[PDB]
């Protein structure tokens, strides 16, 4: 793939959420460029490269207990970038919880994620 | 105000949408810091200069018949940044239209907007 068009960004970012939802860490990591950076949550030190990104997603998704779904359309640019709102359902203190997140992504000319920023904090964590 | 807490970011970004929806251009521009940049849509060159930002908002909102509402919660960081999904309603090509947008904002140590990035493209335009 080339630098993704706006429509292609919409497709790639939706697929990323599907991979999070099923917990396919290997497929998530393969969507990232080999030297990609992740900031999650934004404000925390960036994570660099597929080895470190895989380890990160393994800790976050490896334990099971995680679902994710878009809560609105992917917003896409003409320069291979986009932003999406979604909700992660997981377990907090032994009960279900929901976390509202926005991921911002920049794709490279091979259609892989070069940078990702995940905007959320504890103000976005809700419980029953 | 100092660097907005996550909670203050939620309030400021919601306030920004409230001002867009009412259409008070001078109130919107006052939210910006002196060296603020606007990238809207993201992928276009940044606008700088308080007068250029006012002219930008006048061109977009001048008609008075634009509405704007959050379509999900503000996601707020602990470094004075956040991201929010919203929908704009307006008239274009003689049609009532909607546009889905995500704004990413960074605030300075005074609570003013330092950087504004509006993610959207024509794929996010719909006819109502
Ligand atoms: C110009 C416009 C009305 C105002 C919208 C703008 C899209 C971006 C958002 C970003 C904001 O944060 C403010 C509103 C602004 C629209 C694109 C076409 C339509 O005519």
């Amino acid at each position: 793939m080339n630098l993704p068009t706006a429509q292609e960004v919409q497709g790639l970012m939706a697929r990323y959420i599907e991979l999070v939802d099923v917990g396919d860490i290997e497929a998530i990591v393969q969507m990232y460029a080999d030297d990609a950076t992740v900031e999650d949550p934004f404000g925390q030190p960036p994570i660099h490269g597929r080895e470190q990104i895989a380890a990160f997603y393994r800790q976050g998704l490896g334990g099971g207990k995680v679902r994710a779904c878009l809560t609105g359309p992917v917003r896409a640019s003409h320069n291979g970038c986009g932003a999406m709102p979604f909700r992660v359902e997981m377990v907090w203190n032994g009960q279900p919880c929901a976390l509202d997140v926005i991921d911002v992504m920049r794709f490279d000319e091979h259609g892989r994620i070069q940078t990702m920023q995940a905007y959320w904090s504890e103000v976005n964590l809700s419980v029953r």
